[PDB]
């Protein structure tokens, strides 16, 4: 088998190329998801690619895998946009980061806080934070009732009704429709963060073969079915 | 005293802001800095106040102290933006992120990897992101050099003429006019991250006394003269 290990996100996208890899080619691609703790112990037994969310927490995890991954060859491949994510039908009417900061409204955002690596760390700091007003800066983050682990903690949070607003990705969205609906950040705040992938030292030739077919035409339809960029 | 804990760069406007501060009220504060593995142990005892240099990084550290400090008070207090540091001269004629990515230059950039808690993370690929273009992306990762987990780090590797380029903040280059030239980075690009500060639970008649004072006109130009703004 060709197993992957990442979080929770892009493995929807994933999952439906892998499906279409194995009835093409006939090679059985698992891919495993989810917060890292809950597959780190078997991925440093058979992983043979790691898939990120972000740089920054693909950095990190990679680097959690020691000489099994070179950190250094990790392949950013498509990018994809930051949104607000607000219970079904937006009851508050909200219309962006600027909105959230000045109405009274409860948000989520993933942080890892130095424990945990998901792709939302610096996110919100980094949109907001382009207002370049200390008020506007203060009042959003006064506004952020939790800051969680990682995104399927805020998913759970949301479902929940524990939160106004969540700060996610288009294709948390796209993977999840009916769970809530999406405002479109502005232009001149949202920030577009990466998927990626890294092969294992020593991959197979099964295992590059798949890294080239994320790249193939058929993929590429995939990702933009959930939101993921060139382009 | 008034004890103060945080990370390298603010350190220099604290410093200046502690001086003055000690001489007209007879209080005396002390500015502690650098990696947070130097001072941590330390902070445990004795930390009145945890100053950061981002929010997801003192939001990570805060978050290392258990009940003594409760990181929802965490509070934003001013911003600066990031800048491209250059080899003294800018030899390779450096005119943004977008030549960061075009050119073959080394870059070197703070990032935490999830084991160093650093203003720096997510901050390059949130920058260079907003080019919306993969391509651009991938090249300004292949010049990276070296991840290095802080900015003290950073600049002993451009000190050593290691890097040609080094993703930092205005206030380094402020505090140190003797080290590179800088560079402004396209105002479509470019993040701001915040200065902040938390005082500790049950924290003392001195400390707020100090934490309002960082708020006070003596202050404020202060921060400004190490480009630290309001609005
Ligand atoms: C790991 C997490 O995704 P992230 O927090 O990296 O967006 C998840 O939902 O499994
Ligand atoms: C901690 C570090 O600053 P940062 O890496 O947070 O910019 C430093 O140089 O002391």
């Amino acid at each position: 088998d060709v197993n992957l290990y990442g979080p929770g996100g892009p493995h929807t996208a994933l999952k439906d190329i892998a499906n279409k890899y194995s009835e093409k080619t006939g090679v059985k691609v698992n891919v495993n998801f989810g917060p890292q703790a809950t597959w780190f112990e078997k991925a440093k037994k058979d992983a043979d690619i790691l898939f990120g969310a972000s740089d920054q927490s693909a950095l990190a995890i990679a680097s959690d895998f020691g000489k099994d991954f070179n950190v250094s060859k990790i392949k950013p491949l498509y990018f994809r946009e930051a949104i607000i994510l607000t219970q079904k039908g937006n009851p508050l009417k909200i219309k962006g980061l600027k909105d959230l900061a000045n109405k009274k409204v409860r948000i989520v955002v993933p942080e890892g806080a130095g424990k945990s690596n998901t792709s939302g760390t610096g996110v919100w700091e980094d949109m907001i934070g382009r207002t370049q007003d200390i008020k506007t800066i203060q009042n959003f983050r006064n506004n952020i009732v939790a800051f969680v682990p990682n995104s399927g903690s805020a998913r759970k949070l949301f479902a929940q009704d524990q939160a106004d607003a969540w700060i996610t990705w288009i294709d948390w969205s796209k993977s999840n429709p009916d769970i809530g609906t999406a405002v479109a950040i502005e232009k001149d705040l949202v920030v577009y963060r990466t998927f990626n992938v890294i092969a294992k030292e020593g991959a197979s030739k099964e295992t590059q073969d798949f890294i080239a077919y994320l790249s193939s035409k058929e993929a590429k339809e995939i990702f933009k079915k959930y939101g993921w960029r060139e382009h």
